[PDB]
């Protein structure tokens, strides 16, 4: 029958994966029937060989998700690519099929405080495991939080993930305009969005993003501004007129006072004064779900065998070909 196709684009995943149907982009992402495990799966087509940045982003995700094994993190079941390096133009990552994402859910559904509390717990449960491995997600947002029929949550897209030592603007920490705290900020933005079904900081650009943050948190203090900050960004925020702090209960008068207290501690301008993943799970708002016994952590910190940023384009393609060879027949 030949290689399969979806919306005028090759999707050569057959004969194992058949009956394809489009979902979205991230390249193209489809659902497919697996003839071996007799279930429908998710398949992400990646075409990254034009740019060295897309190759290292693809390699980092594969290496991280193959090492990671946690209920609140999407794994990798299979990887399809050409039998020879010359013909390898694409990489197909096969993962578990989820019903929806948090972006599509919040666009059509109102969440009860109980559902908000359970989603937040699972995000922080999964983040606890990520952070214990000394890994930063760097792009936590509603579209990266997959959900199943029974409301179970999984974190996906580890392309922008780096080892602890570019992102979606709305959920991007002020310090970026680096460390584990940037992911807490992003979870803060996700919590605020779950409470009102709209983004708390919808900036059109980097400047508008900062103005939206200051519009709620108020003008930053001397200690907030004092850091290894961008000279242009510092002078801009100093030139801006005074902005008053909007109390959290004024933005979400409906919301649980415990949910707001946690949101305040997560949406802290200063990343050093910001709440960490453990103290966040231990917060009185999440006591119904907090269980240190059933919250696994990584065995050892994650580390790359080599500096991927220094490797030339050709060696990077060979590494992708080598890392994916384990899923080849042989
Ligand atoms: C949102 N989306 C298309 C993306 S980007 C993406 C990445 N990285 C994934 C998925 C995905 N999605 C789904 N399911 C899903 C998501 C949205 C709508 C829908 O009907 C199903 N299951 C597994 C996955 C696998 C991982």
């Amino acid at each position: 029958a030949g290689p399969e196709m979806v919306r005028g684009q090759v999707f050569d995943v057959g004969p194992r994966y058949t009956n394809l149907s489009y979902i979205g982009e991230g390249g193209m992402v489809c659902s497919a029937y697996d003839n071996v495990n007799k279930v429908r799966v998710a398949i992400k087509k990646i075409s990254p060989f034009e740019h060295q940045t897309y190759c290292q982003r693809t390699l980092r995700e594969i290496k991280i998700l193959l090492r990671f094994r946690h209920e609140n993190i999407i794994g990798i079941n299979d990887i399809i690519r050409a039998p020879t390096i010359e013909q390898m133009k694409d990489v197909y990552i096969v993962q578990d099929l989820m019903e929806t994402d948090l972006y599509k859910l919040l666009k059509t559904q109102h969440l009860s405080n109980d559902h908000i509390c359970y989603f937040l717990y699972q995000i922080l449960r999964g983040l606890k495991y990520i952070h214990s491995a000394n890994v930063l997600h760097r792009d936590l947002k509603p579209s990266n939080l997959l959900l199943n029929t029974t409301c179970d949550l999984k974190i996906c897209d580890f392309g922008l993930a780096r080892v602890a030592d570019v992102a979606t603007r709305w959920y991007r920490a002020p310090e970026i305009m680096y460390t584990k705290s940037i992911d807490i900020w992003s979870v803060g933005c996700i919590l605020a969005e779950m409470l009102s079904n709209r983004p708390i900081f919808p900036g059109k650009h980097y400047l508008d993003q900062l103005n939206h943050i200051l519009g709620i948190l108020g003008s930053p203090s001397q200690e907030d501004l004092n850091c290894i900050i961008n000279l242009k960004a510092r002078n801009y925020l100093l030139s801006l007129p005074h902005k008053n702090k909007v109390p959290w209960n004024r933005l979400f008068p409906n919301a649980d006072s415990k949910a707001l207290d946690l949101l305040d501690k997560m949406l802290t301008f200063n990343p050093h004064k910001r709440i960490e993943v453990e103290q966040a799970l231990a917060h009185p708002y999440l006591e119904q779900y907090y269980d240190p016994s059933d919250e696994p952590i990584a065995e050892a910190p994650f580390k790359f065998d080599m500096e991927l940023d220094d490797l030339p384009k050709e060696k990077l393609k060979e590494l992708i070909f080598e890392e994916t060879a384990r899923f080849q027949p042989g």
